[PDB]
């Protein structure tokens, strides 16, 4: 029975030339095979371009095979960070690969004809986040493990002071946003619909030609009213200045690539209304779309005569005199919260600011209270209920606060995160219809005006169905209550409540404590419990999941990055993501130049454990469970004993951290008394590692402070790399025992 | 007949009722309704008390004691109006209005000789204080906004100040060390006798309270406020409020927690002025200064000291504010701060008042500022904070659209905190605080106490709790409103209640009903989300929350606490109906003697009647009262739409016509009515006879004059001379 282990890019790739031998040896006695699977940029490129490759140059398309493998129930994947390649990276990977003699073609950035057309679209399949969509087949089980929860408590991170009299607060819309206008239904039949506006005059513009819907599919029709948004802005701006407080705007433009830059840019255009009105005639001429941050406005006015440009810059600053003070991204370099919408990212900025005791940065480099403006009311009210709790009760106590794991609905681009291609800036006032394009039947009608933001969402029944099963599962396996966060007064969430109530009957929920309440009622029910050191599972839709697996982690642990990221696959298999972060190119630099790798592998240590525990459950395997239970104990110890890598050079790096993990794990499997036959195999290793502990760490330290040739970058050399990453002679020897 | 008793009280209430009583009888005679009188005035109660000293046409029925017996007649029906809680000199000014009228009664001047001088002393203490309300309030409270008043509100909203979403205003309470956070309680299965005994660390035995009878099912508490914790709190929070730049305030209720809260209050002062006090302490001590009763008495007592020292004391006090925060003010102009008396900023009035104002208390400059509202005792303070956060978020309430929050309230037999007068002690020395069985020596409940902590034992009996449940149910049944019990599961005492309620709810048909149990703060938020949506929620609460919430919500709904149904549904099945809680305000008796003018106190009675009829309706199933109720409510309603309610003037308005006008109106709707042929009217001696001549009664007694009329007496007055005033026309009594 197999664990598939991804050989990704850059830093965590290097880590695993070290760690995987350790993994292979600990897992053998449980009858666990460990298969490599290469899905690097490099690998994925050579797959797409087999037509250009020699015969034994060719490579198997692993991502594809992984994809198929999603359907097999036995499947068990440990997925590490990997590159979601930018153009620059790919052109580089391309150019490195060519040098190694793979005659793939260049990257025609601007095609000139024939194949350049089709190639740039065939390199396209490689650009961006190619991998996550293929692998993430079935909802989020996400939580902090005991190992980390408990270390957190003994070793609490910093939590700034919440003054009982703080003036920080969330500000959202009360009417005219998506929420308050929202309309939704669950389909009772399959349908083919179009998103069609009927011009107030009668002209019929189609905005989205065909969208296929299945029975049971929940759909929502939702729009942001430009007029309401702008009144709310103007009113809240004035409000903020009258309060003598930082004005801030928290948005997720990196996901909602269509929806949110619009909402963002209207804040800018309004704040500086006085200057835009006088200069809109030039900005439009200059192709200035402030939707993508004020940054661009400045870059383009640079070509202006120093006289004209000096006028605009004066005219802008002039708005500050009647406008409120702005939250900064870089106080010192004058970067405001309007510089790019991709700077202040809502689900990370809000907990960051609440950690900091409800504070944000002013242009004088010092903290003040802030109005956190989140126009769309739906998902903002959550954060305000917390804020109210924290004035009252002070900031959270990580020594004693509970845990809030999140079972999140997200399968098949569920809900808000599927509607990127179904969102439109309205052309003219009219009627916005979702219409059955076969029967002509109109399903949902909206009252819209010019420049409104209209979007259609959907979530399918099988995802919803699985999500209810996973909620009940986690409730059972953990003892925690599970709370469904769903507003009855929100059409969509009513539509979910209809499903949730019905599918709960399809499962054995007798022992358990499972409830459905309001978002804000659930948020407080959870809070009242956390603070008493109790635990509660959040069961939430797709966006709340992205929000709460940043928010509650930050409070409990100080990061959002030492978490179990599990995707229990639809077919009954599992995937274990070791981390949300990048593959960290910077660490790779330190390895090449001065043989030190500061990459932390704590995420892998943790993925491996559940991976084993869960394979331990399905396949009914005692061995495995012990490997989990013990790898549990060891990782705590690795944390207690400060043995995670240092960011220095000379000191312990990624390899030494593997060693100590190998040590405390072997030791645990030696001292354990559940499987005598395991002890026998592991006790000699435990002694070899204990005994030569320092001889080994020395052997490891010995190599640092000089370069390290790894035979490539996007295309590393497996011999060279295995040398560099497994350089201790004594340590390699210790593994070759175990009998 | 099925009957309705009516109380003739004291002063201006007594007056206004010789006027509008005979204009009842009229609309109630066709309903098969009698109206017996009951004189329980200050003046009439001494006459029954002291009757050994009078002749026998000079002799009276003891009208208070008769009502005592009446509480156990399943059908009784009573409308109680304000009356004087007799006093120091107001029994002596009325220990004389008969000696002038001819009645052989004792004088009462203390410092008494050899013993029927201590015994007549004791023997007319009878009629001192609120000695009439504990006779009559026999079983918990039904308190809601009557339909007439609520509707006038949504049509004529009062002012609600803005709540900025950045208000700094908040409640500050103790998180540890306070009664709540260290509470213990139990429910008895056995009747017991207990003592409250201190066990000195050395072993010494101090009996604080020798004997306390406890019956089966009773719920008792042992709680303590730890003086160290309370003062650390005050210190920490004084710093906080100063670093904040906000006003500092102290909301307690010294007028009923007569023992407990003055101590808590006094500590806030001594801590505030710690610099001055830690220097003049010896001197303040020699003088008797007990700042527990407020700075007021300190300034009165340093008046004896010579001017050089007095002003050195006054300066040292004042020099504290350099390192303290600013106080909330009771009277900006006359320089009266929070701390003058503990009876000025009374919590359940001061806190809604504050919230209505946008979260504001007054600075010393007559201007309005943000405030820390310090309620040290955590138990009943968190709800206010919950409201404040709600309003910061959503703005203040909108009277036009918002719903109601009636209140079913546990209070029978001095339930909860309000009966622990005689069971609260400031602890003499550190040791062990025991509730201990006088028969078996078992220690039922124990606490660790130190020097100067406050310790009290609260009890609530089971018979009140059962009624209190049945009442919450019948109100839920008879109104279609959801009803939430307000109960902390994490608070020993309330959790002890949750166990009874859960058990007792089962004993009523609650099949249609929506009846849940929530933590005070959950309950609060929930009913808050519903009012804002114009939805209604009955609140079912403890004794303190019954006192708090019946001010908080009607202040938001109607801008007054004093326009409310106060129904005490009696244990035996019947019911008493209370017009108001306000004073008799004797100041307005003179405006009806020196001149002719009185006060607005009529409105409460109109409403006491509308329910007294409506519930009489289904109690002795009488189609003939359900009518008069709903038509009386229509009538009183437009008596408000048309500004026909009493005036401060002298042209004018008072009960005289507001009086009359609803005769015009509670006839208006009785003739125009059609469901019915019995009461077809028949009340057509016609309403339009008060509309034939409908600007003349008004003028016939406009000429009534002001200048003077005499009631010929004040407390005891005759029955042939307030006719020629309260009943001054000729055209009036006619129709
Ligand atoms: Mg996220
Ligand atoms: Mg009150």
């Amino acid at each position: 029975s197999t664990i598939i282990y991804t050989l990704t890019d850059e830093a965590p790739l290097l880590a695993t030339y070290s760690l995987l031998p350790i993994i292979e040896t600990f897992t053998k006695p449980a009858g666990i095979e460990i298969v490599k699977s290469d899905i690097s940029v490099a690998a994925r490129v050579l797959a797409e371009f087999a037509d250009y490759l020699s015969e034994e140059q060719k490579v198997s398309d692993n991502l594809a095979e992984l994809g198929r493998l999603t359907q097999d129930p036995d499947t068990n994947i440990i997925k590490l960070p990997n590159i979601s390649a930018s153009v620059a990276q790919l052109t580089a990977c391309i150019k490195e690969l060519q040098s190694k003699g793979y005659a793939i073609p260049d990257y025609p950035e601007n095609p000139a004809t024939e194949e350049e057309k089709t190639i740039k679209a065939r390199y396209g399949k490689c650009l961006g986040s190619a991998v996550n969509p293929v692998l993430r087949e079935g909802n989020s089980d996400r939580r902090a493990p005991a190992a980390v929860k408990n270390y957190a408590k003994k070793h609490p991170h910093s939590m700034s002071e919440w003054k009982q009299w703080s003036q920080t607060h969330v500000s959202h819309m009360e009417e005219g946003d998506f929420y308050h206008g929202e309309k939704s239904m669950t389909l009772d039949r399959p349908r083919n619909v179009k998103m069609e506006l009927i011009t107030n005059s009668g002209k019929s513009i189609v905005l989205k030609p065909k969208v296929a819907l299945q029975e049971g599919e929940i759909i929502d029709s939702m729009f942001m009213s430009k007029k309401a948004l702008c009144d709310f802005y103007e009113k809240q701006l004035d409000d903020c200045r009258e309060a003598g407080i930082l004005f801030s705007l928290h948005v997720k433009a990196t996901m909602m690539k269509v929806s949110h830059p619009i909402v963002f840019g209207h804040c800018v255009k309004i704040y500086y209304k006085e200057a835009f009105e006088k200069h809109g005639k030039l900005f439009d001429e200059l192709g200035i779309n402030v939707n993508n941050g004020m940054a661009g406005l400045y870059e383009k006015i640079e070509t202006l005569p120093t006289s004209l440009r000096e006028e605009i810059i004066e005219d802008l600053h002039a708005c500050q005199e009647h406008r409120p003070a702005l939250a900064m991204v870089d106080s010192a370099k004058g970067i405001t919260n309007f510089h790019s919408p991709n700077d202040i990212i809502v689900d990370a900025s809000m907990p960051a600011m609440i950690r900091a005791g409800g504070k944000m940065w002013g242009a004088d480099g010092k903290q003040y209270d802030a109005k956190a403006v989140m126009p769309e009311s739906t998902f903002a009210r959550i954060y305000q209920e917390m804020i109210n709790f924290c004035k009252w009760h002070g900031n959270f106590d990580p020594k004693t606060m509970g845990t809030v794991p999140n079972v999140g609905l997200m399968a098949q681009k569920a809900e808000e995160y599927g509607s990127h291609d179904k969102t439109f800036e309205i052309p003219e006032a009219g009627i916005a219809n979702i219409t059955d394009l076969d029967t002509g039947e109109v399903l949902l009608t909206q009252n819209v005006e010019e420049g409104d933001i209209w979007r259609m969402c959907q979530v399918k029944d099988a995802p919803i169905r699985d999500w209810v099963k996973l909620a009940v599962t986690r409730a059972r396996n953990s003892g925690m209550p599970a709370i469904f966060w769903l507003d009855p007064y929100r059409p969509h969430e009513n539509e979910l409540i209809k499903k949730v109530q019905k599918y709960l009957k399809d499962h054995d929920t007798t022992g358990l404590d499972i409830q459905i309440m309001s978002q804000v009622r659930a948020m407080r029910y959870t809070l009242e419990r956390v603070v008493r050191g109790l635990d509660t599972i959040s069961v939430t839709g797709n966006i709340l999941r992205d929000y709460l697996t940043d928010l509650f982690p930050i409070m409990e642990l100080g990061t959002s990055a030492k978490m179990l990221s599990i995707v229990p696959l639809m077919a009954g298999g599992g995937m274990y993501e070791t981390g949300a972060g990048g593959s960290a190119p910077k660490h790779v630099q330190q390895l090449v130049e001065e043989n030190h790798l500061r990459w932390d592998s704590l995420g892998e240590f943790l993925a491996l454990a559940v991976s084993l525990e869960e394979m331990g459950i399905k396949e009914n395997n005692a061995r495995t469970k012990l490997l989990a239970k013990t790898l549990d104990e060891a990782t705590g110890k690795l944390l207690d004993n400060d043995k995670s890598p240092s960011r220095r050079t000379g000191e312990l790096d990624n390899r030494g951290s593997h060693f100590y993990l190998s040590l405390y794990w072997a030791e645990a499997l030696a001292a354990q008394n559940e499987d005598a036959e395991l002890k026998a195999k592991f006790a000699p290793l435990a002694k070899a590692l204990a005994e030569n502990e320092q001889k080994i760490v020395a052997e490891l330290a010995q190599v640092q402070g000089k370069p390290a040739d790894i035979g490539g970058y996007y295309a590393v050399d497996p011999a060279k790399v295995s040398a560099v990453m497994r350089p201790s002679a004594t340590f390699n020897a210790a593994l070759s025992t175990v009998q």
